[PDB]
């Protein structure tokens, strides 16, 4: 929005590096909120005219960044946007230093290429044509990424782990983390490699020089004020240019001249990059003449890359949870120190054990949290899915309330047939027009095949009865969907032209030629039920061809009924999710389907604005009260913003008759209200929609093709869509639960003199890793389409209450077990001077270890979700077998001592509490916990806060509540 620029240069050199090195450690914590850092010695507060370093200060825009200034008059880079500094106005200007306004074209016509101006300044200006395309080596990127807080924590954790006499134990997991970082490096390198797909290859083109000399130079160099040359060999035009002479067929010249440039109706002369050239007409020689407009980086080709690179997108809850853990550790450190001092151990080598315990208090359940969702991508590959190269935003897209659909080139499926004769009442002109209506979409091919015509993939057969031969054709673009073709009719009798397009588009140009009286009501009655119509016109001879045209009739066709999407829509409707579609075929072809599918029970009406004049109103036109949004309607009422634009999109049902150019704007507007709206389309008219959409769906996109952010391989969409989000939420809950449990157990089980089996620490790592906790990452199709929607937030009243009860119960049972030693033989252990590493498991260490392990197993068995949330635990045979084996081996330790007692050297246990008391207490605890979980997870949140769930900042619920006042 708005901000300020300030800075200052260095005063001298010789001790700045020394100061930085000495004060390096505090600077690590200053990475966040650099505002405090600008007040240090780094800013001597010199004059603003000479700074050599641009620092952005937040005034109206948040999310401050860091900028760098370099000297090749001064310039600096900011998010890929080049800025030029001038000493005449004391300000920074964009790439258009003097091209901000629309100057006259007389100067552009009178130019004669380069002049005697110094090339040094012409290079100091914004410079050559290149793109960001950053490349880094493996060691460089490795060292750069080593400073991230996430990676730094792992290094500290492993370093402190090594101090606790664990070399073969922690080294393996450290190597696993390192190879995971290597996989992340590959992840971030593959995207960089893909970025290099849009860059063209270097080629030599002619460059004009003043007076009478011409030279050839590579495209790597170019400066403003030169006549560019585009040879036929060149496929990609190096930079944006506007034709000045000749003609092009991607454009015409301007030999007549014009006054002030408007760039509104004279767009036929400007040519943009990123589009191939088919044919060009050259007046002089085989080359062309043009200008050099906005060029190089920051252009369209580079502009799209910059827009998708720098500003590309709920971590506040995670940060708050991390801070909570940190404060808990800080407040428990004093207690741990007091307990250690209670044992009278003032040795220096042992006090650091308290700090080691503080460091290890936090479990490693933070680097390893996405292992579960990786296997889901494998399952999608196994059966089906739209997995991308690097799927990492499943949780982000877990929330959604609107699902889009496409019909222009997605529905219906392939297949079409003719119905009957035209309603004009076989006809010469009709057959002649139809014969040339081909793109050799497959729809035209099917039509020509059905009508009985054979044509070359220009030449055509059956000449004697109907001589037809194609001569020239125009390309089909996204906006203004139409196809005009010029054929070689002059042979028969005279030149003729034909064009096919939507009736609405052609209705705007046939007014002065001929307007049939029965064109509106008849068309409405005919197309009111499914049928789609296109308008055909002829001209007996891109603006030149659209001068005069005559309509030849209508066209009735039917694609298919596709009796497979309706069940999908009905199932989606049962989840309180509204379904919408976007297309540009016809409003009457989209309203008809809306009345025979599960999104609205009653008949929905539509509203049409009067015209583009400033006297627009809001009339009431007929076909629970949801309105239908038409193209021109919003295209015209895009004006005054405080007219409650956000408050009408929700009430709308269909957004159609909308040119694909505004797909990105529509997606941004929908997403601006914290509403994640997906996309479901194909073709070249949904590139921007998918690029600017967090989640996208495609059907016609196959493998080995990178066009959409999500690449596919209509009915198998919702089944794999909602299930994926539900499973992601379930696994995230499965982690956070039992992660809090691991934290509290590690913090609590340290009973002053219990080492928890230092040599047996692997007994838990090989109970959690690969067997049997991280397992059960299976697909979770409940086979039901109910209204189940678990929360996607780590904090929530039901989960929090369940966790509080869980810690209360575990603390109580642990205290009871600890106090149970009173009614048992004392058996006082050895005296002090060991305090831990003596490894003296006699009657408490192994007992507590086994009890804790069994408690983890019981919680995992009971905490599992039910049938409606996930599949039953008895359906996955491997997981059930693993759980049974683990339970059997655990029970065998306390069942009877055999040969296993040799290596581990388990001590004897009194028969009084060997088979009765422990079994009774553990089974009672298990049944109590199961009953508590069943009671709590049944209907707690509903009966608690169904009506007023403390509405504070819930935006979606805010709109939901506001909708009531609009009824």
């Amino acid at each position: 929005r708005l901000s300020g620029y300030c800075g200052s240069p260095w005063r001298v050199i010789g001790y700045h590096v020394v100061v930085w090195m000495m004060a390096g450690i505090p600077l690590l914590l200053f990475r966040w909120k650099p505002l405090w850092g600008v007040r240090l010695r780094l800013r001597p507060c010199n004059l603003a005219h000479a700074e050599t370093l641009v620092i952005e200060i937040r005034d109206k825009e948040d999310s401050s960044w860091q900028l760098f200034t370099v000297q090749v008059l001064r310039y600096y880079l900011f998010q890929g946007q080049r800025y030029i500094w001038i000493e005449t106005q004391q300000a920074f200007y964009q790439v258009s230093l003097l091209d901000h306004g629309r100057s006259c074209d007389d100067v552009h016509r009178s130019r004669h290429g380069l002049s005697l101006q110094d090339q040094m300044v012409r290079k100091a200006i914004y410079g050559p044509n290149v793109i960001s395309i950053p490349v880094k080596s493996y060691p460089q990127l490795l060292v750069d990424e080593a400073l991230n807080p996430y990676y730094g924590f792992q290094a500290f954790s492993i370093a402190l782990w090594l101090a606790d006499h664990y070399y073969w134990y922690a080294l393996c997991i450290f190597l696993i983390s390192s190879i995971s970082i290597c996989l992340s490096l590959y992840k971030t390198r593959k995207q960089s490699q893909t970025l290099r797909d849009m860059v063209k290859l270097s080629m030599r083109v002619c460059v004009c020089r003043p007076g009478g000399e011409e030279e050839w130079v590579d495209s790597s160099e170019l400066v403003p004020g030169d006549c560019l040359v585009l040879p036929q060999e060149g496929g990609l035009m190096p930079c944006d240019a506007a034709l000045v002479a000749g003609e092009c067929m991607v454009k015409t010249a301007l030999p007549e001249g014009l006054g002030p440039y408007c760039a509104e109706t004279h767009r036929r002369h400007t040519l943009f990059c990123g589009t191939l050239i088919l044919q060009a007409r050259a007046y002089v020689g085989p080359h062309v003449l043009a200008v050099v407009t906005r060029t190089g980086f920051c252009t369209a080709k580079g502009g799209l890359v910059s827009s998708i690179l720098h500003p590309r997108p709920f971590y506040k809850h995670s940060m708050k949870f991390v801070a909570a853990l940190s404060v808990l550790a800080l407040l428990g450190t004093i207690y741990s120190i007091f307990i250690l001092y209670r044992n009278r151990v003032p040795l220096n080598e042992i006090v650091i054990r308290a700090l080691d315990l503080v460091t290890v208090v936090v479990p490693p359940a933070l680097p390893a949290a996405m292992t579960v969702c990786t296997l889901y991508a494998q399952s999608r590959l196994r059966r089906q899915g739209i997995f991308c190269i690097h799927p990492l935003r499943i949780n982000l897209g877990g929330k959604l309330q609107l699902v889009c659909f496409d019909k222009t080139g997605t529905l219906t499926e392939d297949g079409l047939d003719v119905m009957g004769v035209v309603p004009l009442k076989p006809v010469g002109p009709l057959l002649r027009a139809l014969a040339t209506c081909h793109a050799l979409d497959p729809m035209d091919l099917k039509m020509v095949e059905s009508t009985g015509w054979v044509l070359e993939e220009l030449q055509a057969m059956e000449e004697p009865p109907v001589p037809v031969s194609v001569l020239h054709r125009f390309p089909f673009s996204s906006a203004l969907q139409r196809m005009s073709v010029v054929v070689a009719w002059p042979g028969a009798t005279q030149p003729e032209a034909y064009v096919k397009g939507s009736p609405e588009l052609v209705a705007g140009l046939c007014n002065p030629e001929t307007v049939p009286t029965d064109f509106a009501q008849m068309l409405q009655s005919y197309t009111a039920a499914g049928y789609r119509v296109v308008a055909l016109a002829s001209k007996p001879l891109r603006d030149t061809v659209e001068g005069d045209l005559s309509l030849l009739g209508l066209l009735v066709m039917r694609n298919l009924l596709k009796p497979q999407t309706t069940p999908v829509i009905q199932a989606l409707r049962r989840t309180r999710i509204r379904a919408v579609m976007v297309t540009g075929d016809n409003l009457q072809t989209a309203v008809t389907v809306a009345r025979g599918c599960g999104m609205v029970a009653p008949q929905e009406h539509l509203i049409i604005v009067h015209a583009t004049h400033p006297e627009r109103g809001q009339p009431a036109s007929l076909e629970s009260r949801h309105l239908a949004l038409s193209g021109p309607t919003f295209g015209i009422i895009v004006k005054h913003f405080p007219k409650l634009l956000p408050k009408v999109l929700v009430q709308g049902t269909v957004f159609a008759r909308m040119a694909p150019e505004q797909k990105t704007e529509l997606v941004c507007e929908l997403q601006k209200l914290q509403y994640c709206v997906g996309m479901c389309g194909d073709g070249a008219n949904d590139c921007g929609a998918l690029k600017a959409a967090d989640v996208g769906i495609s059907l016609s996109q196959a493998e080995a093709s990178v066009v959409s952010p999500f690449t596919s391989s209509v009915p198998m969409v919702i089944r794999e869509g909602r299930c994926s989000l539900d499973t992601s939420f379930s696994v995230f809950k499965y982690m956070a639960l039992y992660s809090l449990t691991q934290f509290i157990s590690v913090l609590i089980l340290y009973t002053i003199n219990t080492n928890l089996g230092d040599l047996q620490f692997l007994a838990i790592d090989l109970v959690i890793t690969t067997t049997v906790a991280v397992l059960m990452s299976r697909t979770g199709p409940a086979l039901v389409l109910g209204r189940v929607r678990p929360p996607g937030a780590l904090l929530s009243v039901p989960v929090l209450s369940s966790l509080l009860l869980q810690m209360v119960l575990v603390t109580g049972v642990q205290l009871g077990g600890y106090f149970l030693t009173l009614a048992q033989p004392w058996f006082v252990p050895l005296n002090r001077t060991v305090a831990a590493p003596d490894n003296l498991p006699n009657y408490e260490n192994t007992v507590v270890f086994s009890l804790s392990s069994f408690q983890y197993l019981i919680l995992a068995a009971a905490v599992s979700k039910g049938a409606p949330f996930r599949r039953p635990l008895y359906t996955n045979v491997p997981f059930l077998v693993a759980l049974a084996l683990l339970s059997s081996v655990l029970v065998g330790l306390v069942l009877v001592p055999g040969l296993l007692q040799g290596p581990l050297a388990l001590r004897n246990i009194t028969d009084t509490g060997f088979k009765l008391l422990l079994l009774g207490l553990v089974t009672l605890n298990f049944v109590g916990a199961f009953m508590l979980e069943s009671v709590l997870d049944q209907c707690l949140p509903a009966c608690l806060r169904r009506l007023r769930p403390k509405r504070a900042s819930k935006k979606r619920f805010k709109q939901l509540e506001r909708e009531l006042a609009e009824q």
